[PDB]
């Protein structure tokens, strides 16, 4: 059994390498894919590949993820959103292939203390959120074999991340200044790409759950609190840092092209007996990362 | 449903802390766990954790495996690898829960060409292979819901490993020379935390599949090939290397306290059709962790 996966070299995709490994024969690729094509700019080109691999499960892990650069270029994120997504439903619908995608919290509005669900009503407040809930309509409407896995403030150790940005921060910098009113919960691409991979394996013997599911480390907090963990952590493992004055502020305060949401939290209470999967609290997937980035040896 | 993880920061034990994470709500421990016994010397010690924490499924990753350091300390092996197995496996065996635990090719001789199988008859050369034989069949004979899963050449990108030391030696010198008649099947951490998780969730459906399983990645090759895959990839990544003569050389020319087997094949065709998992060939696994290792940002 054979597993097509696009957008390899993601942060979720790097782990999907991984997990995918041992599930079945797995066939990983990217834009820069020389012998097929993985470039989500030519959805019949995506498309084509489905086709000419003829896999059992394909898992979609390539995406438009600059949430502010979107609105300035709007049709390029519907293309990479939502386009090819509808692209490479319709032909795995020829196969009855299944397809994997993931979604937003960004498909949700903003309005505090309530955690969203599944059969709650959408309203995308930016453009990201209104193309990736396009794709999700469209994948939807398109193959009834599809798992849809929303998440929020995914990172991972591999590359850029927000732990990282601000660290670099807190070395070159006295007091910083960061958000404590967008409420959520940080998940870890190794959480994602390994719930993805027993999915899969139900999902394969156990067709009624297809369908659409919220998905993210449990837990609830805020930017602030997240950097509180970050420095403490840092300190704890001995790293030094300059920073000494750590403060909390506002949305309004910073500017940002793409409005960002306030209540990004997540029910996942579906996937969870679903699955008969366990969502672990969010510090343990940020507290391993930042283990992982701190022990630095050559 | 709870499990439990002893040889939380080993190689395969770091991996294993990320792999069962979501199977169930998991407690991970090592020696040092200062408000739970793990020191494998005291096996009442242990014991009464198993008994004080109650698991669905136990799953054992502390091992002795510095394998000459062993030959000058043959019972203090034997305690780690045969007599805390044994304690832990009666006192599963006290509530029904399952046993997962890892052995080595060391259990098997050395015969070259043929790949060794499971009802293949057993002759440990060394202590290691001899302690850690004990400690099998002490399970085997304790415990009916047990899972064995043989293994060669372990490694994993954090802490070190062979390519590593072999890197450093590559950097630091001119003309290298190494083994070529050992062989083998380099087998990652990773692949080996992630069948874990999977094969957990099959054994607690369908019972029948307890036993002892051989787990290795695909493929065949020898230290001196392994080696030259490293420098080859090194030099690919751009790493400047000091090194420009690669001769390999017979086991012979080097000492070592406890005799290492010419024939580590193992064939895994078992575990396959039981579990219904690929297992990748070697290479893939290694060219990850060197990619992991040569992105070095902070
Ligand atoms: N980061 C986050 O906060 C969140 C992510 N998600 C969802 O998770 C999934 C992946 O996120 P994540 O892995 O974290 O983000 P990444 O940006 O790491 O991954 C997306 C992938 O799309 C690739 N890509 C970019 N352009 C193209 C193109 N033209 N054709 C094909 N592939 C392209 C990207 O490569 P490159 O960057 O090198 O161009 C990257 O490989 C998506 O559904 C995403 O929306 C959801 C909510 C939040
Ligand atoms: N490395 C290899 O080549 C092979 C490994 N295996 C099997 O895989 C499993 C794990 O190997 P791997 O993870 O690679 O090896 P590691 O040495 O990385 O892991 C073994 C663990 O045992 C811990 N440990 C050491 N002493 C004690 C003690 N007194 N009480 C409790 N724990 C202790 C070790 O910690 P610390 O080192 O910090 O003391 C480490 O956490 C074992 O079955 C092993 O034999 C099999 C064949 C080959
Ligand atoms: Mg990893």
């Amino acid at each position: 059994m054979n597993i097509l996966l696009f957008g390899k070299t993601g942060q979720v995709g790097w782990e999907l390498q991984r997990s995918l490994a041992p599930v079945g024969n797995l066939i990983a690729l990217d834009v820069h894919s020389k012998e097929f094509c993985g470039d989500f700019s030519n959805p019949k080109g995506v498309a084509e590949t489905v086709r000419k691999l003829r896999p059992d499960v394909i898992v979609n892990a390539a995406a438009h993820t600059a949430v502010d650069k979107a609105e300035s270029e709007p049709e390029l994120a519907q293309l990479l959103n939502a386009t090819s997504v509808e692209a490479i439903a319709k032909a795995a619908n020829e196969t009855g292939a299944w397809v994997v995608h993931y979604s937003t919290d960004y498909v949700f509005p903003g309005t505090g203390d309530i955690p969203w669900q599944e059969t709650d009503a959408t309203s995308p407040l930016n453009v990201y959120g209104k193309t990736k809930l396009a794709g999700e309509k469209a994948l939807q409407d398109n193959c009834p074999k599809h798992l849809i896995f929303r998440t929020s403030w995914v990172y991972a150790g591999k590359g850029n991340n927000f732990a990282k940005t601000m660290l670099r921060l807190a070395k070159e910098r006295q007091t910083l200044s960061v958000i404590n009113d967008q409420y959520g919960a940080p998940t870890g691409a190794e959480l994602l790409a390994d719930c993805t991979a027993h999915a899969i394996r139900v999902a394969l013997n156990k067709p009624e759950v297809a369908g659409l599911y919220h998905l993210v480390a449990g837990g609830t907090t805020t930017w602030h609190d997240y950097a509180a963990l970050v420095f403490d952590e840092a300190r704890k493992a001995g790293i030094t840092l300059a920073l000494t004055e750590l403060n909390a502020v506002p949305t309004s305060a910073y500017p940002t092209p793409a409005s960002r949401p306030g209540n990004s939290r997540l029910n996942t209470e579906k996937f969870q007996r679903n699955f008969d999967l366990i969502l672990p609290q969010w510090e343990l997937g940020v507290k391993r990362m930042l283990t992982e980035m701190f022990t630095t040896t050559t």
